């Protein structure tokens, strides 16, 4: 068969790895098509059968989803970056949808935090680079982390954050069945 | 309002350098950054939809300032077992990629046999498939993790080409941010 | 211009020791550096017997004064494909004493009733963190640790929260040392405006 | 019972995972102790039956020696680094003994570079941290390779450099059954 597998850029460096590695050791005959849209496309790609599972940080509604792994979320910035208190916050976004973008503007606002949108782009390389040349503060899971960024937290004055799930998802409504199972059994331990 | 174009690769490397310098000398200017595929950067500069581009692959008709010169390794998984004697699988893009061109051309012109294990699309998409132990592929020093191993003379693979992270312009617009810009960066890798 | 000894310990020395001699050595060009790193207890008996004029520590001291360089979210780690089963005691990672993470660890799961079990003791950190990442059990670490070798535990994996680390420059106020005093007074005034 | 591997500084972090891993899944049965000191130190150790293994990138002359990896050497600047083109290049290195400073000093030599020493340190962490800071240059293994970091190469004029073989040590004139069974595995499991 060709098994079709969605991720996004974010879950798909992060936790396709493991997957993949499983999906060609256990069906090593089976060709291997991973497409790779942002976090928002991932929906639409499950549910118009383009792809037969999808990896995702954003829970759907309508489909199975299996957790494979929960990151804590945190605030970055540049390693040299200085956080000026008494301004708004200096966001580096995404542009619409990631429900990161949702999700870090809804968190400033129920702590009555000022925000502004410094940086906005259409692809996470756009935001990972703007960050480290410390054009403003992001919000990732702990994955992002490298020499170049800084963690700003409480201290700073960011409020906490909520965690990263990152998602095995499929549709109940043959090869999507199994190897979503496979995991299952294979994800608790025996 | 100055539109940067950078290459997959050299994005989250040789951009975070750029888009410092740019937004603290001239810190009221927005920037819109496209990140596209690395061969459609040359297409990209000429049909002005960019201002500047930062890329991997050396074009012809533009300025090209050398912003980085890194080795480039062959990578496979760290815990990976490279059969020699048998083909080399390789993980790599679909075409376009000059680095699927470099890495076929410097696998035919030492006469090695090779295959495509896995041909994707994205670069997130052939890291994954090269961290899972899916193949080998060959990418600058800077994707060198805890997950990939490299992959040298001992293993059976042939020296590789630097990787060269040029910032680039087309003179014949009139493009003062691109110019002017391009100058100011030529302005500290050799004023 | 003199030459300046500074302490660190293994983990401060990496994270924020190169923050701090390229700010040193490029305001006093001419003055030599002696950075001697050893574990993080140690550092405190150094600072009084000035072996060193000056330190960066994670453990604040009762005696010295304490400029904050970087306070970072510490976090629990295995490693990236560790199954943490819940029932069984967990499996520590630690240095023997001391060190102030193994203090934490131990105090920060006895203070919610959790079981655990030494399932390696190192003596270095690069013991350690080889101990996590070979999935031999689990650590508590700055955040600066985190490689893809791992994974963060938090908690709905049943591991109570951490308190954060702080990566601090310490000064001998009972001192003479222009050499200690203005460098540490150079520190303050780039780490803050 | 207990089993005493020594690992260098350097390679403790690096491939050590990966063979302390192995040793806990074929003997969840050993108590092992793993007692990380300088590159040098780790030959004294095994003949000296401080240790039963060792894992170095320092080849010793008496002990059976497993490749279990063999990674590019690369020279290390601060990724803004500014190397200039005549003046002697300051090196950021260990103070003796470390074979690589040895190595980086032999090679420099064999293609009449003037150099200095910029910075010498007491541990691995703190010439790291020097080369962070921009102190200089150093030559690791590809390993070292962070977002902090720069390579020079050929294109800015330094010469090329050896490979790293991070080599699990054993003595066979010592009985250890315990150090040979490990030895084996690591051989048998680093050959299919």
């Amino acid at each position: 068969g060709v098994l079709t597998i969605g991720a996004s850029d974010e879950s798909a460096d992060t936790i396709l790895p493991f997957l993949l590695n499983r999906v060609s050791s256990v069906y090593p005959k089976l060709a291997l098509d991973v497409r790779v849209k942002r976090n928002a496309y991932m929906a639409e790609m499950l549910e118009s059968q383009e792809v037969d599972l999808m990896v995702t940080t954003h829970r759907p509604s309508a489909f199975k989803a299996l957790n494979l792994r929960t990151s804590p979320t945190h605030w970055y910035c540049a390693a040299e970056y200085i956080l000026q208190k008494g301004e708004p916050i200096p966001l580096v976004l995404l542009d619409d949808p990631s429900p990161f973008r949702d999700m870090v503007l809804a968190t400033l606002n129920k702590a009555d935090i000022p925000w502004r949108l410094a940086y906005v782009a259409s692809t996470l390389p756009a935001v990972r680079a703007a960050v480290k040349a410390g054009l403003g503060v992001t919000a990732r899971p702990v994955e992002m982390m490298s020499p170049d960024l800084r963690v700003l937290s409480g201290v700073d004055g960011l409020p906490p954050l909520p965690d990263t799930e990152y998602l095995l998802c499929y549709d109940p409504s043959e090869l999507a069945q199994v190897i979503y199972q496979a995991m299952e059994s294979y994800h608790n331990p025996w």
